[PDB]
């Protein structure tokens, strides 16, 4: 049943992993967790192993660890990060304090691709198709990613794409401040807290990404929140009375009304030389009123993706029980719940 584990110190941290994982080599960084690349001798796959930093330190961390594991165990889709394995060296709940998570090793993110390679319209078609395909899956389980940007999209040498790094923790105010890529892909309602957000925030992010694939350049590289809002409103226009009413914040609504009114720009004169179907799709995604944006399912049927669209191979997710989110528990209760999820994990099959 239980595998044999071996110990190894790598960069001032003790990795204790099953024997199946060999040639552990440190990768990236770790405020969320330390990450090693390894070779999985059971599957034959190169894998990334994450050891969680201080998982049951507070109630908020313990719940976040449970949330991450619940979410990762659910995701079973080609275009979304899947769990290969989850383990602990603990033999009981009483000595449980470390969680390790295993997934397929990724080399390149979409940021590396747009920076370093020239992309044809067919590449943009295929890349955006795959993001939307994964988003249809994610959104069908009532999961909102909340933080789609090129650095959270893993891409291989065949242009095959996966969505990673879900909005699990809140960002700090400081990492959202200034001339930063962490805010450039955020929908303005979430960036400025206009109203209760919903899954359509992710479609805004896809439009920003699509635009950057087409031009090679950030669409809204604001130097701060307000500079970024001005860049957004220059392109899409200032809001009308209908959207203004939906902005629940009185001060945010007051500030918007201080701005000089601007019409929506001609997107064919911004996205010069782009496929007219790409421009049409962008106009449907980069809509200020979140209720009027195209959804992922709607966008997959758009003519831009006619080469790739297959309605029989665009699956939806199994129902995801998210009722834990409204629940208030103790640390040892979240920890016990987390332990049950580690021990009940079944690896995905062979093909
Ligand atoms: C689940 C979520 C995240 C991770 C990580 C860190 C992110 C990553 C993913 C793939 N390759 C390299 C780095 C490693 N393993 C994980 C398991």
């Amino acid at each position: 049943e239980r595998p044999t584990f071996y110990r190894q110190e790598l960069n001032k941290t003790i990795w204790e992993v099953p024997e199946r994982y060999q040639n552990l080599s440190p990768v990236g960084s770790g405020a969320y967790g330390s990450v090693c690349a390894a070779f999985d001798t059971k599957t034959g796959l190169r894998v990334a192993v994450k050891k969680l930093s201080r998982p049951f330190q507070s109630i908020i961390h313990a719940k976040r660890t449970y949330r991450e594991l619940r979410l990762l165990k659910h995701m079973k889709h080609e275009n979304v990060i899947g769990l290969l394995d989850v383990f602990t060296p603990a033999r009981s709940l009483e000595e449980f304090n470390d969680v390790y998570l295993v997934t397929h090793l990724m080399g390149a993110d979409l940021n590396n691709i747009v920076k370093c390679q020239k992309l044809t319209d067919d590449h943009v078609q295929f890349l955006i198709y795959q993001i939307l395909r994964g988003l249809k899956y994610i959104h069908s389980a009532d999961i909102i990613h909340r933080d789609l940007k090129p650095s959270n999209l893993a891409v291989n040498e065949d242009c095959e794409l996966k969505i990673l790094d879900f909005g699990l923790a809140r960002h700090t105010d400081d990492e959202m401040t200034g001339y930063v890529a962490t805010r450039w892909y955020r929908a303005p309602e979430i960036m400025l807290n206009w109203m209760h957000y919903n899954q359509t925030v992710d479609i805004w992010s896809v439009g920003c990404i699509m635009a950057e694939l087409l031009t090679g350049r950030t669409l809204f590289p604001g130097t701060d929140h307000i500079d970024q809002l001005k860049l957004i409103l220059r392109l899409v226009g200032t809001p009308g009375a209908e959207l203004l009413k939906k902005i629940s914040s009185e001060s945010a609504r007051n500030y918007i009304q201080s701005l000089t009114q601007m019409p929506k720009m001609n997107f064919a004169n911004v996205f010069i030389g782009a496929n007219p179907l790409a421009v049409d799709l962008l106009e449907k995604m980069l809509v200020l009123d979140s209720d009027k944006r195209i959804t992922a399912a709607q966008a997959l049927a758009h003519a831009y993706f006619a080469q790739y669209h297959d309605p029989d191979d665009e699956p939806v997710a199994d129902p995801y029980d998210q009722s834990f989110e409204s629940r208030d528990l103790l640390i040892d209760e979240w920890k016990s719940l987390t332990y049950d999820e580690v021990i009940s994990f079944v690896p995905p099959p062979l093909d």
